[PDB]
This record gives C-alpha cells, structure tokens and sequence, in this order.
C-alpha cells in the first residue's frame, strides 16, 4: 500500500510483533509481493526500492544471522531470480546495485568501491547467482532459457551482465569456433576417402565382407547421418541463423548438402548406377563452403540477419510448394488412365514434367502439337503462379526493413549474442567448468567470488 | 567497350555524396566474389568427372568436359558429350539444383543492399 | 587532478620552483598529459581548455624567449598533433580556436581579428601545421 507507517508498527510492538520470515501458501516472503507489484512506471519503481531497503536492514537489525533474500520459494527463487521471471526491470536494477550505507548490514551489500585513484573508480559486482558453477540454475540462465517477457532486451542491458557475458564469450568464443571449422573438416576427408575408393563395376550395391572396404562402409555411416539430423531438425525449428560464428547463408547451402546426401542414398540402393554423378557433386560444394569460415567472428549486428532467417524460410516452402504440385500434377494425370493405365507411366509424366519448367523441349509423351490452345494457357498460368511467389518474398522482405528493423535487428541480435555463449557453457563438462572461470576472490569484510568493473568519473569528489 | 567507357567522363565533378556511392562498393565486393564462385566451380566439377574416368582417360578430355559445361548455364544446348536422353532423372535434378543455387546467391546480393540502406546509411 | 591550486604553488616557490618544460621517459610534456586525460565529455571538454590557457600564459611570463607548444616528443608530436592521433575533439578545437587577450602572450595566438566592417567579421586562421609545405609531417595528414 506504500505505507512504511504500518511497517513501522507491525515489527515493533508491546503485544506481539510480525514475523518478516513468514511465507505463504505459494511459499512468497514479503520480497517477493514486492516483485510481483512492480510495475516499469516512473511512481512504482521508486518506493519498492525504499522499502526493499527498509526490510532487510530491519531484518538484520532484529536478527543478525540469516539474510531476508536467503529464504526461497516453493520453486527455489529469490526475489533477484523471481524479478527474471515476471520480466520486472526496476527491482531488477536496484538488487545489482545495492551498497547499505547500514554498516551492521554491510556483509550483503551487492556493489562495492575497491579504490578511487581519482577519475578511476573501481566498482566490484558479485557473481554470486549470476554465473552458478556448481548450483542448480543461475541469474542469467532464466535471463534466457525460460523468461519470455518482451522486456529482456533491456533487462541483458543492465549494467554488470553486457560485461558479464563479454567476458566468457573472450575466452569461449575463438576457442569453440576453431573446433567447429576443425570438425567440419573431418566430416569432408572422409567423404573424400568414400568417393575416390569406388571400385565403379555399373551394379550397385557391393559386397561388404572385405576389411579394407568394411572401413568405407563405416564412412556411410558418419556422412549419411550428419546429414540426416540437419534436415530433421531444421524441418522441427521450422514448425516449432546463428550469424556469429558463420553468416545465415551458409545454413541454406549446407542444407542443399544435405538434400543431395539423401538423394545419393537412395541411388545406389534402387539400382541405378549414375549415383556417382550427384555424389562428387555435393563433394565440390563441401569445400566450397569452407570459404564462409574465411570472415573470422561476427559480433556487430546488421540487419540482414533477420533478413535471412525468413529467406531460409519461405524458399524451403517454395521448394515444398513445388515438389508436392509437380508430384500432385503427374498423379492427377494418372487418374485420367482409364484403360490400361501402366504404373510405368508414372515415371514418364513425372520426367516429361519436370523439363517443362526449365525449357529443355525433349519430351516423351506431352506433345504440344496435339493440344496447342490448352497446352499454352495451362503454361502462361504457370508462369503467374510462380512470378507471384517470387513477389511474395520481396514484399516480405521491403514489408519488413521499414518499421520495426530499427530496433528488433540491434535486440534479437543481441539476444542471440546471449543465447549461443550459454549454449556453449552447457556443452563443456563440470571439470572444465572452473578452469575458465571469471571472476575472482576479494577479501571483504568479515571473501567472494565477485568481479572487477572499471570506471571513469569525473565530477564525483 | 573502351571507347564506350569514355562517356562516364562526361559528367563532369562530383561533391554531393549520395546514398548509391557505399553501395557499390559492396556492389564490386561480391560480384567479383559472385565470378570467382562461378569459375571455380566450374572448373571443379569438370575437374571432378576426369577422375571419374578409370580407363584411358585422355588429357583431352578435360577440355571436353569444361566446353560442355559452360554451354548449360547458358543454354545452347550444343553438347559433346553429356547426353540428356541417358540418365534423365539425374540431369534434371542437378540442374533443378543449380538453379536454386544460383538464385540465392543472387538474393544474397539484394539483402546486402536491403539489409545495408535502412539504418546506419543515414550517417555513414 | 582539476586543482590549479597547486598549479599556483609548484611554479612560484621561495624553495624550489617546478620547471614545466620537462618531459618524462615517454617525452611527453605536461600539455601532452592533458590531451591524454582529455575525454569528449561535457565535464572534461571545460577544465582542460583553462588549464591549457593557464600554463602557456605561466610560460610566457617566466620565460618569454620559448613557448610550451613548440617542445615536441620523442615522435616529433606537437600538443596539436598528438590530439589527432588519440581522436580528442574538445582539446583539439580550442587549439585552432586559440585568441589570448594577455598582450605578453599576443605572439603565439592562433585566431585573429582582421578587420570588422559592422555586419562583417574578418577572422584570420594560422596554417602554420596545417599545410606544412617542406617540413616533416602535418595535421591533415594525420587526421587522414
């Protein structure tokens, strides 16, 4: 109610005092109410953070052992971890920067003043839930992984966490970025180890008894499935871009890699011997597309990031929209097979389909001859179908670089810059977890894991 | 075109910056870029196919196999080796292929531009 | 530090006095540590330009035959030349922007009035490193 008078009352009394500690049927102390009332206003962030720093110097005065932010929730929060939640930037900002001038409730202050040698100032952050080594789940986790408030792109933009997260990405960032090119290079000799090994007869498959091209067979197996989880995957993160390390270009031209692994498997186990075109095929590609990993590392956002996701997209969807209407086009005509007709038609409207479209003109049933007047306005509607469908990706593209790239392009672009360098730390066991650590360990009152932040100041004397 | 490349010099001096002048830097990055992908292309898939040759094959071959190959994208359709009629299934789908290739990088021009005259153009 | 109060007391002493012409190991002068502390702030860009004035003066009173600006570094770096290379806007306009009304000080101005016809005014710039025609390098080159 905005009302310490009461405050004033209720812990102080002849009769029976009120006990701060006690929590609810939601397990909520009286931090968290105040989280949950904190509105991003002008009026509501202001006193929330007089009484936020009335409680707790209350708290230690009448009891000097235990820390109100201390008690957790019936989901193990404290009140900086419930702030994440509910996206509250105010209380946010206020627990990062807490310094009691209460020196009997110094020991749980956040910020600190390590020396002033003039116009440097030396602040100190404390790491204490914002990077959790060997914890359950940190600061910064829910900051991504689980807050789906629109504001936080402002709340990554909070003081220590823009250098929090420069910090593991200087360490975490050359180092995994080399064994991505490295391991991508593995994934290349081998298939070139598959390819230049065939004994090249005309009938495929081949026999698998012989040791040495027992070890080739093992080859299929690295290369085909590589293959196979990128196309799953990319079809589920449709339904349900990293342009760090490589542009968002590279993604559409490793998945025509992977288009034409599938393909190439499908060959030699129908039968057809001219597998060996498509397979040397998509192996010129695979070293070409080493000349992505040529730029280094990207950390300035442009707005043709956002750009590229939608293409990567609708043209998948333009494949789709092809394929399913040149094979839905070629079973349409089947139908109209009364007498017998043959299921080797099938095969012959499909390839005399397919040319039409590029223009080659070397066909085996359709002839235009037979049927001009019809042949043609099926052809020119066919050419309106699809000119519309290539309007269909510029408007989307001039409808999105107007308005809003403003400000999405310099926020998802810094989301993402948060979102892989956590993925990173997960990948890395919890033996190598404290190596590279940040942070260090200051002595302060009667030591914690906390970190270093400069400062320049001025006015201040 | 070198008597023709004289009339640039017709308009005189320039002062006033547009907007169009960073473009076409990133204009004569990538097209130059857009060539060299071309050709080694080209020259890499041509020579790939030598290798496919186990019997003897001959050097002269390769000139064979390149001269083909550039008469596709063009569309002439004056070959001397690769024939269609053999394996049509095939053909059409590395050409359906490289179609898709090339159109994405053509739009990776377009979104260089789109993505590079909307916010920081205004300053730079 | 902000404090021309002891910038009053090191230069006139009945002990010792404080010789500003020294430089350091890095041959800089006390001018040079002044564009090197000197931010494009709103506070910064003020107090730097008064003790800038402050010192030249200072040096032109006790020694009339040198001034302070023409001790260059162990790179041959002006105080004017040194602010094009760290980029500090606030020191380097208010060297070109350089008009002391101390008459014994006249003779190192940078701005001029030449003459004044009402509506007129007729300000005079020195290219006196602007342009070097045969010396060794220049400001615009290095702004370039």
């Amino acid at each position: 109610t905005n009302q310490p008078d009461i405050v004033h009352y209720l812990t102080e009394n002849a009769h029976k005092k009120a006990d701060i500690r006690r929590q609810d049927s939601r397990g909520n102390t009286v931090l968290h109410a105040l989280v949950a009332i904190a509105d991003n206003t002008r009026e509501n962030t202001k006193f929330v953070t007089k009484v936020y720093d009335l409680l707790v110097i209350k708290c230690v005065k009448l009891y000097p052992d235990s820390s109100l932010e201390a008690i957790f929730n019936n989901d193990s929060m404290s009140p900086l971890m419930m702030a994440a939640k509910l996206g509250k930037i105010g209380i946010f900002q206020h627990i990062i920067r807490l310094e009691i001038k209460d020196e009997e409730a110094r020991h749980l202050s956040r910020k600190f003043r390590d020396w002033a040698y003039g116009p440097v100032y030396s602040s100190l952050y404390d790491l204490s839930m914002l990077d959790t080594c060997g914890e359950e789940v940190s600061v910064l986790e829910i900051l991504v992984y689980n807050s789906k408030v629109e504001n936080r792109h402002e709340m990554l933009a909070v003081e220590p966490i823009n250098e929090l997260l420069r910090d593991k990405w200087q360490k975490f960032g050359a180092v995994s970025f080399y064994i991505s090119v490295v391991s991508y290079l593995i994934a290349m000799i081998i298939f070139t180890l598959i390819a230049y090994y065939r004994p090249m007869d005309g009938t495929p498959p081949y026999p698998y008894r012989t040791t040495m091209d027992y070890m080739r067979l093992a080859g299929e197996i690295v290369t085909l499935l590589t293959g196979v989880v990128f196309f799953i995957t990319n079809i589920k993160d449709l339904f349900m871009v990293n342009s760090l390390f490589i542009d968002g270009s590279f993604q559409l031209l490793y998945f025509i890699y992977s288009v034409l692994v599938i393909i190439t498997a499908v060959l030699y186990l129908v039968g057809i011997e001219s597998y060996l075109a498509v397979m040397v095929f998509a192996l010129v590609l695979g070293w070409m597309n080493a000349l992505y990993f040529t730029r280094g590392l990207k950390l300035t956002g442009t707005y043709s990031i956002m750009l590229q996701k939608i293409l990567f997209k609708d043209l998948f969807r333009f494949l789709l929209v092809y394929l399913l209407f040149m094979i839905g086009y070629a079973s349409a005509l089947v139908s109209l097979l009364n007498p017998c007709r043959d299921s080797s038609t099938f095969s012959k409207f499909l390839l005399d389909l397919f040319k039409l479209t590029i223009g080659m003109g070397d066909l085996e049933m359709i002839n235009s001859a037979k049927y001009p007047a019809v042949f043609i306005i099926l052809l020119v509607t066919y050419i309106i179908l699809t000119f519309v469908l290539l309007l269909n990706m510029l408007i989307a593209l001039m409808g999105e670089t107007v308005g809003q790239v403003s400000k999405e392009s310099k926020q998802i672009w810094k989301l993402q810059w948060a979102t892989t360098i956590l993925d990173i730390e997960r990948s890395f066991p919890v033996c190598m977890r404290k190596a590279f650590r940040s942070g260090e360990m200051v002595t302060v009152g009667k030591r914690r894991w906390c970190f270093r932040v400069d400062e320049v100041n001025w006015s201040h004397w």
